[PDB]
């Protein structure tokens, strides 16, 4: 029965806060919901977004800039941002195109897709959007250490060239509205499938997570790591010695993220406890940070405190939802458009040059 | 005519905060707002609620946890998760059963009944609810002596286990929504009625406080203590220099509360003061914590910052009104559940690791 | 033309922030809004307010504390309850008893009244109500010394125990309702025809002339309580006129702990400016006054119901007082000065 | 384009009303345009709050009478401590343009900044400055030989001082001229929506020493927030720092101005005067700016509002507004004069707008 927009369009963004409101006239109302909201009542996601306002950027000037430079460089792969693609389950909630229609959009920007085992599309649809561009696979393990094998050689066959571990959804957080709406999947998770006593057409987020692994354990890094042969991100760090811990145990990468505060509430804004991570990785390992990225500010801000690239999620899938691969592409572009001025008027030439950037603390906080 | 629910029937709870505007459609308003209530323009309430986001929680994650057991013990009783039920006035006012429904709940979950001075309700048909499980009594004090005596006596007899002398209300505090509605008891108080010079059915609260002694002194610990030979709490306590008093005078536990903010007003939050008190107590005894626990994460926060089990109030009332015994099962079934996951996302095996949990300093406000 | 409310009642009064919206219903609004009204936008009105969250009570247990005693006593005054009713002039746009309707609540009940030069009533409309009880006298500095000297005499000739000298108005602060409202005062007994020039010397000068103590009203700076009592000042009054002077600046409580300091307990201090509740009485104690002063709330008690009604809001502070006391551990007012009180860096909204 | 044109005096009873009195008479596009801020506004509205972060003391005996609002700044005696802020294209706001507040400013008695964006000839505002104080604000050209040029025109109309504001390089995100698309109704005479474009991206600390090197004049550089900056500007041979960000209208989740001034003023050290703008609305404001190091303020949009509504009167009023608003609030601080009002104690409040 489930009605996603097919319409594809490039979308003028004068904001991402703004496509929120416009993806909720075209998404149907159960799946839009699932995107949107998040743990309790929400003040985690709230904290996620006005963290940003607890430091502050200066303009700069005579700074001897033109021109500013986005591209950089994380594990060897060139990309033309400072920002990959979060990996987000079930794009065909927001766009009949679902995840090919991302992966082109990405591909075609020239950054990293990191594909869910959650999502609706096969490897072979979303390879298909890629078109050869470069591709991270997010594991949420199985129980069977067989199972783990197979989807693990599946995306590495695919062109997987990094495996995230998301390991902060051992269960669900407590996401009232899907609670009140009775949310179930619309559609089946071909990649996960396997362990799933059934489909996972029928079921809620609750019963798919949790027929994944609840019993991870440092161990469950370094078998990933020895077994795929991949570099390996830690996904959902937001206490230091977990990043120490990942590290140790043979992690290539920490991702910093509370999950877009879908997962514990009444937890820190993400943005807050990037400093105490990064202090505590010691440039042992790149850093990736999610969790309320908005705008260029917040990509600065987040390089600015240790982080190496960010990750987008939601406002991506919002132009995904308003225009297929055509709308989630005129999202990156404004990313990419809208941190060049924020370099810009900051004096920074290049990205190392916003990881070298003082902040203005703010103790007054978002109403100041 | 006080028309109190009657129905009895499990309830679902996506959160405990919903309940009460539900409750408020069965419930008659004067009584309604009696328990909703607080003192003043209730901004002590909101303290209570809002002191919550000053200490957050971590997600940890490779942890190495499954299935987390809530099971703790207190003064010797096995209960089934770190939480027991506040001593409350008057169960009649949410719903026909009363008292004796609230124990059935309370004794079928498995926990800790705290039996109030002020229950509509004798000790003979709260026994029928619990059917042999654990009781605690809470007293008001009698000016009289012996009247005090008794009291005990008969509650010790009843099966009583621990006393809780509740200090904090030696008058009443500035309850506006009572004032306004001009609200008084609609039924009686058997225990204490002894004491009302005649019965608390046309009483206001003012005056049944009155009526119980203002007079409180270290003494009258020692003296409960001395006669009861039961372990004594003292409840109300905010300032760490009363739980020095309070053991120096022989009490066996510390209960740390500002009675749902419906004592004194322009006071803090009751979850801030907390610390400070665990401190001083320096594990000498057990500490029960309450006032504003709505959710599995304050439990959480409550052990991780000193507390041994917390004490639940208004979200049981509100499911009593609802369903009776059932809809007050339902509001335990609920904590137990909501504090389950939590515990799965800190990291926490058992109750005792939840004592260990760091918390992250928000220093920004409930608006951060 | 001008229409004050006449009935005489006694009233309920639940908290005394209602009492605002309950007046501007019987009370002119031209009257009224400059009763109720601050400067600008009034910001540092709320700050008054909201500043009371800063330092929170906690309540005490077991603290052998029975029937609280509220009395009090200043410069030789035995009072009911440490808060007296601080001087405003225009008690007439309230009631048709004007300065006299609450010159009686404040006499039946047992505190001292401030009676301030520019009183709307007569001394002896005033004197009916006052039935004996005891008073103060504020004034303004006059550009003239004569007139000083002469408004002085005829407030000792009146019965005045103190003289109170306001000096935070040597011109108006920016009040933005009584601009908006083109608000023209009606009666007889102005910031700009009184002294702009003030220096120490003019304390010196008063407390000379009268054989008076003299309060120095309007200090928010602990420098100013210094140079107050070292020109013999006997007292220091500490107020921001309800906000109804300068703007952007803090709310009043959060300036008493620097002042209390600075005087070491020299001479009593008297704090004003946001007092609505009980607890604010204890607070304002705790922090290092010796009583409070009441404003707006009397007022707006005059209002709904003359002597009876500004009665009500004395009463209702009272026993308001009375359970805060009990609740805190304080057998008497010398105990609350000794409270220890709960820092609260998350302000309003916590 | 229908810019008002009525002259007239106004009541001012606070600067914040003026806005929504602007709005009624200006066309919606360049309404937009002078009331907007960047992002969805949140350091426009930083830029009022920080006024609460400290706080004034009423002062009691101070032995003070008909404070004196009047100071001097690089050899100019102004009849208050504060100055016209470079703003472009008043004729947004009123028919006469530059020349309606070259009138005003002139005949208040202080100093007119005038935009290399502005819509009126240096000829037209001379007209309306007749002999008044100048000081010319330039959007750097990236020919060295145009700069030249702008900078000679600007000396020989009578500029004592050149501005350079160099916190434009690229314009910020303004929302709302981004959904109004907005685009300028008329030319820039000086110069002649991809403005700033055209104009020097690449300033470096060389252009600065080049300014002041050619032109005769003291050279201010302006949108400065971070305390390295100043040193900077100085050590290439700035005569002036002018602390700005820009009325919020460039970099979007920086700090509101008045809480970055105390830094500056520290790392200037009295080295040279210090103009401080974004966000002055009241005389309380004029104040706590120069008790935290400033020497005089710029006066920005409440000035164009008050265009608006009345022309040259209007912008008067507005000026005037300030005059007496500063008096009273001198008198009620014990400030005598204006050297004072810079030694003021304030209260520092940690709490927030919120309290
Ligand atoms: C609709 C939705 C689905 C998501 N699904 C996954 C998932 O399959 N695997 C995963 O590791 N993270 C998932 N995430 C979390 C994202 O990877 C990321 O942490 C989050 O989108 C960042 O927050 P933001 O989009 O608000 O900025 C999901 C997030 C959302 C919004
Ligand atoms: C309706 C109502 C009646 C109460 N009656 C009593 C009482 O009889 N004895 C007592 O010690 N505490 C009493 N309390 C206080 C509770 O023991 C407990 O401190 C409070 O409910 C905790 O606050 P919360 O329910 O908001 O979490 C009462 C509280 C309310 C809600
Ligand atoms: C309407 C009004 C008139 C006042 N008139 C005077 C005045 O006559 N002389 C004086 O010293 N203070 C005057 N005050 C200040 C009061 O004495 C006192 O400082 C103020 O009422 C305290 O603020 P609050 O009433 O909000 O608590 C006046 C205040 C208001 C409300
Ligand atoms: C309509 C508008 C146009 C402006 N144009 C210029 C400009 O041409 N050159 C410049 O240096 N500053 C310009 N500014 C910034 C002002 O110089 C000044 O920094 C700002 O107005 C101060 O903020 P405030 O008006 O909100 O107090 C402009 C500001 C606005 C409101």
């Amino acid at each position: 029965e489930y009605n996603a927009p097919s319409e594809i369009k490039y979308i003028d963004v004068v904001n991402t806060y703004d496509l929120e409101e416009e993806a909720s006239k075209v998404v149907p109302h159960g799946g839009f919901n699932y995107i949107a909201g998040a743990s309790g009542d929400e003040w985690t996601k709230r904290a996620n977004d006005r963290a940003w306002k607890h430091k502050l950027l200066y303009p700069r000037l005579a700074q001897d800039v033109e021109a500013p430079d986005t591209s950089t460089e994380i594990l060897g792969h060139k990309i033309k941002a400072p920002f990959i693609m979060a990996p987000i389950a079930a794009h065909g909630l927001a766009h009949t195109t679902k995840e090919a229609g991302t992966a082109r959009a990405v591909s075609e920007f020239g950054t990293i897709m990191s594909i869910s085992a959650y999502s609706g599309a096969t490897f072979e649809e979303i390879s298909e959007g890629l078109n050869g561009g470069p591709r991270w696979f997010q594991i949420y393990m199985a129980k069977d250490d067989q199972q783990n094998r197979d989807i693990l050689d599946e995306a590495k066959s695919d062109g997987a060239t990094a495996i995230i571990l998301t390991a902060d959804s051992t269960v669900s957080g407590n996401r009232d509205r899907d609670v009140k709406n009775k949310f179930v999947y619309p559609f089946g998770m071909p990649i996960v499938q396997r362990y799933l006593r059934g489909t996972a057409e029928g079921m809620s987020l609750n019963n798919i997570y949790g027929a994944s692994k609840q019993k991870i354990s440092p161990r469950d890094i370094e078998e990933i790591a020895g077994h795929s042969g991949l570099p390996v991100f830690v996904k959902g760090i937001q206490h230091p010695e977990d990043a120490d811990m990942a590290i140790k145990r043979g992690a290539s990468g920490i991702w910093v993220s509370n999950h877009g505060a879908r997962q514990l509430y009444e937890a820190p804004g993400s943005f807050d406890t990037l400093p105490a991570i990064a202090e505590r990785v010691n440039k042992r390992v790149p850093i990736v940070f999610d969790s309320g990225v908005r705008r260029g500010e917040h990509v600065a801000k987040a390089l600015a405190s240790g982080a190496d690239v960010v990750a987008l999620g939601r406002p991506v899938l919002f132009g995904l939802a308003l225009g297929g691969w055509q709308g989630a592409y005129s999202v990156l572009d404004y990313f990419q458009k809208d941190l060049t001025r924020v370099m810009q008027l900051t004096g920074s030439q290049n990205v190392e040059d916003l990881k070298g950037l003082d902040l203005f603390d703010n103790p007054y906080g978002y109403e100041y």
